[PDB]
């Protein structure tokens, strides 16, 4: 755990881990073996390294509840299929290994990763895709924040990069979650150099794409919009649209132009790693009053209440 | 296997020799977290952000008849990319040279694919957020020779398509001017080439200018002058060598935009990379270039390239086995 | 003027005689508030609609003496004018009245009708200050222009995806506002003609379908229709096609259509004011379906032509 | 109408002369369908596909102190672009030169903006579709001098922004390497620069490389070397002149990609164009370039460029009035 704002909707669990188990605090599952995370190593010759030839997903565990594991496995497996990767495990088999990683970890708040790689052959530097055995790697480790708890509650700041744009769907395709962060990293660097929390990247046509590890939603005239084309089909975004529909807020996946981002009444980053993050400022200009907007507060607070409501989560049997 | 067939009497012949397999380094070495290891033992932390974020750069050098080719030039390119990415190898050029050559020496390979990678690395604990807290890692390996195109295709040529569905990432995205493992577009291009029954793909950039192929630079010949893309392409050391050879032969060679029209109107196309050298491209979208057979400039430059690997000079250093 | 159309096809010109005693007979232009015979129609070389192509326009057709969806065209024309910061200085109902008088005076029952709004010119040639330019409205009704010959409307045309050209994106020369800036379209048409094809289907920056030289592209896949949403003119023919599809129980979506989905389509059609709905039989020489007009394309095209003879809100008969 | 204020003692000064208005050509001449007309009277067919399709190319030459600048180069670039578009002017270079110089003479203007346009034209029928059936048209005019930037800004400099919402059309769309009237992107950029209270816009291409501005090339100076975009930009005659001027001063000048990083980090930025020459850019996105005053290479190149309008030589030719 770490500090969250007092009385805010984000609070870690009160519990102590039994460290007599060497799995305590973090677990990896690799080449069919459960390992302490600090022991988790892969072949340097996995073409998931050499070619970043792989897809992944991340799911969070909050108050011992893993959130939308099924929706996560469905997007993982659909992406795997598109890349011609084969986990060699069923959805239900991967669910049980994931859940057992969390259980061994004893973590009630956990960042959880499933990665499917093209893998390695019998020989180092085997090139025939046909001779490479695809690898599944899973791990469960302490909760990770794209933005700190206090920014979740009080908001962060963004810039649109001067020097970077998002890779297009016809290049390094962002519609399949991948580890190819060349643009996303350069954009994070540009945001830190300019003293800003994060970056919102544009596509080739000056429509919003996404940010380094999150989707973007804007609110204008009480209506929500998130980019349809050059962005990951996020599960936090999916959750946010379900929330909005329940609240009677119109929510469209469509092209959001550069004009629309700069003219927004609210902007938010949505992601598995910390949920809903208000963006108070864009290029050093406040959005609305420069404090988290009211649709972003309502959806963020609703998001975190979901994590204690039996329904679309499952308690880890710790 | 330390060897495979090459066309009999061609300019491509592996070395005749025997590896002493009592040594456990025999046939492949990796240098990981300061330790020499048999290639097959070689593992990195899954929490290296060179995996999780492909936050790294690298170079590939080849060894042919016991000679490492242009190691100086590959360490210059590697460390300049590393500096642009704000990576620090924590080793000097001269130190990385010695560690590379000891990998080859220990492997006993006379023909070798050599990789130097520099990753952003990991922190004290897994998924460290703060970049300032990640320790950059360098990995080096020397394994048996890898061919971007088979020996047979080096001599008889390959075929190529321009993808219907794919383009090269631009320098303002995942920047191709810094060697990287971010191959999403290159893997896609390769699949589309394979589905279309072709040897390979030649990717266009956003402006319908030639970029490069999956693991190689493209050079064209038109009316006896040679050209290769300047923008959305790795500054290849093979391409640098090709330009030097053209220059010596009195052939004009230019780094400039090659338009889609220029690719399609070319008298010769060739692929050039460390991993196999100079590959003639006979056809493009099922239309013969020249006569459908390797071009005269391609052949002369390729044969000179392979002659370079046996000539005492500044481009090669003999591994002291 | 009229043209051979296939015998018994849904496309037939009117049978009628023009009175060539009137100098307006066969083609009218409305320029600087004066009605002229098409052939006398001239604009200042110094109109920045020329030297900058700083303008928007629309095209409506007249078929069997009925002008089709003039209100929709005026709405799109004026919506674009406002986004280019142009002022026609005439209301919708005024332009509607001028347009209908152009056709009446032409006596054409089958007509290509242009409305252009340019930034215009100042008191001097070469005026710099955009604010000192008087915006111009130009309107003509001339004989019917075919984006594809009547024969091709009935029996289909052939398409290529250009090797050398892409559609200008919405952040450059914006295709979502009808314009005369055809550099890409003209390039794409030359490449199609050089490759012996009927026309070109252009991609955008991301390998999504944009549109063709003067038309929207619709695909059919597994009985469902789709048409690009981003780098494409919001076509009024496309709009009719969607309305028809809806009434037929055919699902129809404005969305991204990938290069994949174009090459894998069960049907491809072009849709434009200048000739309606054209089957695309072949793409880069490969048959689409059986290489003859697809079933959904035929049903929708034949419906589209029937709309031009049915009393109702989409047509208005010209009072000759 | 024929002169406006220039800064006193500046290198930019209009000529002292009186025009005889007993000529109907005095102060503006157009040549349209083989007839000389007063500018005021110059009209084209609304059915010219140079209008309805902007299917055309053109060039602009300036006259200064009764001298027309590089008319030969302008005719070469015009005719090259017309052949690329499969336009045929129906006149030779020397015939176009004779008519151009005769427009300037009938104008009586010593300072003049001179436009040659070649259009695809019209057929016998309004709205002919077959390009084979269209008669290519030539339109030439000579009107009073036109300033992309006012004289004051030529001497004391202007301010630029990079657009937030607009990019230059690439060479594979509406090609900027062939001078054209298709200003959709450039007009939107000017409107964004005006809304942002800035002198002008410098547009980027798809790869975040500098393209050009609305009606001008961009040059940057860095560590005393000059660079100007090679790809998505008109090969400008002013830029050509600046590069010749740069070389005669011992300043290195490259046509190459200028990244977004190079533009923002420039020691000097200048706009170069036929309509007013070399304009210093003092500020980019409100950030001063150098000391926020015209740069030393900018000033030296500009002052030399205006001296070229008086020196007898191959760059200028006296109009016989």
């Amino acid at each position: 755990r770490e500090d969250t704002p007092a009385g805010s909707v984000i609070q870690y669990s009160d519990y102590e881990i039994d460290y007599s188990s060497p799995f305590a605090g973090g677990v990896a599952w690799i080449e069919g073996e459960y390992l302490p995370a600090e022991d988790a190593k892969i072949s340097i010759f996995d073409t998931g390294f050499g070619k970043s030839d792989l897809t992944y997903t991340v799911a969070h565990v909050w108050h011992g509840n893993i959130f939308r594991l099924g929706d996560h496995l469905d997007r993982l497996l659909d992406g795997a299929r598109k890349l011609r990767l084969d986990p060699g495990y069923t959805k239900d088999e991967l669910a049980d290994i994931t859940k057992k990683c969390v259980m061994l970890s004893q973590l009630r708040e956990s960042f959880v990763n499933l990665t499917i790689t093209r893998g390695y052959g019998k020989r180092p530097g085997e090139r025939d895709l046909s001779k490479l055995t695809n690898q599944v790697y899973i791990y469960a480790i302490p909760y990770i924040w794209a933005f700190p708890p206090e920014e979740q509650i009080f908001g962060t700041t963004a810039v649109v990069p001067r020097h970077v744009r998002r890779a297009g769907r016809n290049t390094v395709d962002p519609t399949i979650k991948n580890y190819q962060w060349g643009d996303l990293t350069a954009a994070s660097f540009e945001a830190k150099d300019r003293g800003a929390g994060t970056a919102i990247l544009m596509d080739a046509d000056n429509c919003v794409a996404e940010g380094p590890g999150f989707n973007v939603c804007i609110v204008k005239d009480g209506k929500l919009a998130s980019p349809s084309r050059n962005a990951l089909p996020g599960i936090t975004r999916k959750t946010v649209f379900e929330i909005a529909g329940a609240m009677g807020i119109e929510a469209a996946l469509r092209d959001v132009t550069s004009h629309e981002l700069y003219d927004a009444d609210e902007i938010m980053a949505v992601t598995t790693a910390g949920g809903v993050t208000p963006i108070n400022t864009l290029d050093g200009v406040p959005i609305g009053d420069g404090e988290p907007g009211p649709v972003t507060v309502a959806i963020r607070d609703r998001f975190w209440a979901l994590m204690d409501e039996p329904g679309p989560l499952i308690e880890a049997i710790q």
